[PDB]
């Protein structure tokens, strides 16, 4: 193609590809928000579980809790010790795969 | 519509950009899952917490009004506002305009 | 680039630009239903803490709980714990529609 159209459709794709980036950090820093407010009340919710003499004879839900979960999306306590959530880290490398794509059909 | 080698140029940055867009919503709605799943655990403990614990088993679920109470609330209570109707339901983010694509180009290829 | 040259590429990139927009509004409103579910948890919560005396010895945890995050038995939520509303940019979008109108004002 000839380079000034190159350029111009080049310079449209960069615009999005600034939005999707621009979208996908201020989701991340959302979500982020979200973990350390979801695992501080796990670790509060814990601490009452641990010390309240009212609910000191509930358990720990085992592993049958997965389907037992499965009425809402398809007793015993769901949050555990192993109920924080990671971080979230959105991948970035098909940025650096666009890089090089057009990269090489500016070589070609 | 353009010439054929123009338009597979421009073509590939197209997909290039919707192929990002695609890994994003994918992830984005992964991890949102993930949180739907952790609240409503907490929903479920909590409830079970209020239901059992003798010194907030008076405490009422607060009905409906909340809503406005909850809007006031967001600017600057006597009740629950977590109760039986508090879980989350799964997202699901469209697709639609994704295949819109196919038909668009589609139609500008004859 | 010649007009009709960039009317198929401005087309192309109107598509994926409505996708961004479509996802953008979708997750927002997704990530603002947890919000108010989160700070529904943590209202109530708090009310929990106010009214159960078998815990009332426990303290909120003083700021030195920012490094606790970063690896003492205390309260991480509080009355500062609530999310605030969840609201995504469109800056950049407008400035796609000076870009399109000075390439357009030189068509
Ligand atoms: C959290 O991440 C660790 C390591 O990154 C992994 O071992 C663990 O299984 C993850 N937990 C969940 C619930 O995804
Ligand atoms: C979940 O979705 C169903 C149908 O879409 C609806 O009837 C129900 O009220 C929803 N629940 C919540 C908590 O939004
Ligand atoms: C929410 O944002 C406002 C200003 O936008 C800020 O004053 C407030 O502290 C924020 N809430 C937090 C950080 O919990
Ligand atoms: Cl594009
Ligand atoms: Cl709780
Ligand atoms: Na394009």
């Amino acid at each position: 193609s000839g380079d000034e159209e190159f350029s111009d459709m080049l310079r449209l794709f960069d615009f999005n590809k600034q939005a999707i980036q621009r979208l996908k950090a201020e989701a991340q820093m959302s979500i982020q928000l979200i973990n350390k407010a979801v695992n501080a009340l796990i670790n509060d919710q814990l601490i009452m579980k641990n010390h309240l003499r009212d609910i000191m004879g509930i358990p720990y839900c085992n592993y049958s809790k997965y389907w037992y979960l499965n009425h809402t999306t398809t007793k015993c306590w769901l949050v555990s010790n192993g109920s924080y959530l990671n971080e979230t880290h959105f991948s970035d490398d098909i940025e650096q795969q666009a890089d090089n794509m057009i990269t090489e059909m500016l070589q070609k």
